């Protein structure tokens, strides 16, 4: 079930492609949200940039804002601040030989960087749990496998690499023979954790990328109600960057509606975001009581 | 030793560096003013460039009382000794930003620093090539690197000069410039260098087929009364790519010669890290300089490479 769906335009990026944004979030009663940007006939060069929205399914460019070095930004509010994040990419004569989460903490125009996680790890994502401590997210997949894991710290600054390669696996069987992890985490008022997550299958071989979710136990590492919410399909029409993405949608994250159902936002064919109109993923688990409003 | 127990391997530089301070001619001097940055410092900038008929400086922005947050802006040229930051443009999240022109194009870097829980846990360069509102990330240096510098060579080839000690070695096409490439450069004829640490800013060509190298050299100095000082002094040399020989060092700028500023914190009051030079009509050169890691600047100076030949590289984007 559908209920509507939108591309967003984004202007002062010269027509470059915007997409796998974070999820839009609220600042000094303005809507803004993060883009990756690259040229649709460019791989691997591309930043994130801070978009304000301007109008129905449009952003600008915010001119005052930093620029980051980026692919796939993403936005979490962490005892009463933003934490920001991306993948780094390095490269070794012009070949992708690295990449890292960078994460920023601070308010959206004044964000500070403080840590990276580590080598090849790209599914790093936060939250602030029920008590106060902050949870982490983790994917393994460095060595073949394709694994989540899941930890907490007390404060930001104590994101470490160590930290994050001793995350205790979460309970992975229901992702079946799926690559990825969690976009965006919400607390939930059961205290539980709604994951909003991209994941890959290669389908003896068509490679498909659906929005995904699922419900995470912090108490006993157990995960509920995995279920597909969205595919490249459901959203409007646009031409793949390359053929092989005609089944890619990269999450970004739900926005609550008044009426109860939410905005899904979705990178879509690595050559923009869109979002469609779904029920609330969560239902039965809980409200969302996490919020991004800085 | 001449610091006796102060330090009983006074480094080398110690003696050039006053006798710089004696007898320097400094024939003008200002430091530049940056509109758009909010109030924060703006220092170890690039040499400035010009495209599309307007002139640019990159510069490292960091606020004073913040250290490791620094992010690399492009400024254009305002008025005389003021830039403002270009909004079009993207920011890199780099400090000490660098630019050269190779086969037509920019190559722009900068530090990437990396983090573990708050604290510097790593540092490369990373190069960018392209024009200067449309530049594209292609490589990165070695672990801890940060002195590495690129210039295109008489024959047409790529000069890389590496910091391990200084190294050199050369590539066809800048695609080439790996982390295998840098980590296997030849070392450089140290003699003169001697055990003051750094390297070159920025590398000129010259007529004469050499390379006009400008350069950052430093030294530790514990003073009887005051804190450690980290001392950095603007030094240039001339390089010879076919022996590896280093022709007229010299010291070329301190940070007394600009005009005053408070640096960053008390032991970098005597810390001038240089950016490079830029000929003037008159023959003379205007050396740009960050300053107390708060400030850029430039004091105007004799050609430093007078009798090697006249640069024949340019910035002219
Ligand atoms: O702090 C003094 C100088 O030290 C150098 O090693 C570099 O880190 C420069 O960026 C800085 O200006
Ligand atoms: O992160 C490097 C590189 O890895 C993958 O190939 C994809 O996620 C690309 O979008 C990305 O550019
Ligand atoms: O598909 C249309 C979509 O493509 C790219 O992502 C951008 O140029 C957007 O502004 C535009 O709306
Ligand atoms: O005052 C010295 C210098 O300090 C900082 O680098 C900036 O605020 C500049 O605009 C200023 O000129």
């Amino acid at each position: 079930k559908i209920y509507g769906k939108a591309i967003l335009s984004f202007d002062g990026v010269n027509g470059y492609d915007v997409y796998n944004c974070s999820i839009p979030f609220t600042y000094d009663g303005k809507t803004y949200i993060f883009g990756r940007v690259e040229k649709k006939d460019e791989w691997v060069h591309s930043n994130s940039i801070l978009f304000e929205k301007v109008g129905e399914n449009r952003y600008r460019r915010h001119p005052a804002s930093i620029t980051y070095n980026l692919e796939d930004p993403f936005v979490v509010k962490i005892h009463g601040e933003m934490v920001f994040g991306g993948t780094h990419v390095t490269k070794n004569g012009g070949k992708v030989s690295d990449y890292r989460c960078e994460f920023y903490h601070g308010t959206p125009f004044n964000l500070k960087y403080f840590s990276s996680g580590p080598s090849k790890m790209k599914d790093i994502r936060l939250v602030e749990l029920a008590d106060g401590k902050i949870g982490i997210f983790t994917h393994f997949r460095t060595e073949g496998s394709c694994l989540t894991g899941f930890t907490t710290i007390d404060k930001v600054e104590d994101l470490t690499v160590e930290v994050i390669n001793s995350a205790k696996l979460i309970n992975h069987r229901p992702f079946g023979d799926a690559w990825g992890g969690p976009s965006q985490v919400y607390l939930l008022s059961s205290g539980l954790l709604g994951c909003i997550s991209h994941h890959g299958y290669l389908l003896d071989q068509l490679r498909i990328y659906a929005c995904t979710s699922f419900v995470f136990d912090p108490a006993t590492y157990e995960v509920y109600n995995f279920k597909i919410i969205g595919t490249k399909g459901c959203f409007p029409p646009c031409e793949p960057k390359l053929p092989h993405l005609a089944d890619c949608a990269f999450v970004s994250g739900i926005e609550m509606r008044n009426d109860g159902k939410c905005n899904l936002y979705s990178g879509i064919g690595d050559v923009a975001e869109g979002y469609i109109v779904i029920d609330y993923p969560f239902e039965g688990y809980g409200k969302i009581v996490s919020d991004v409003a800085f």
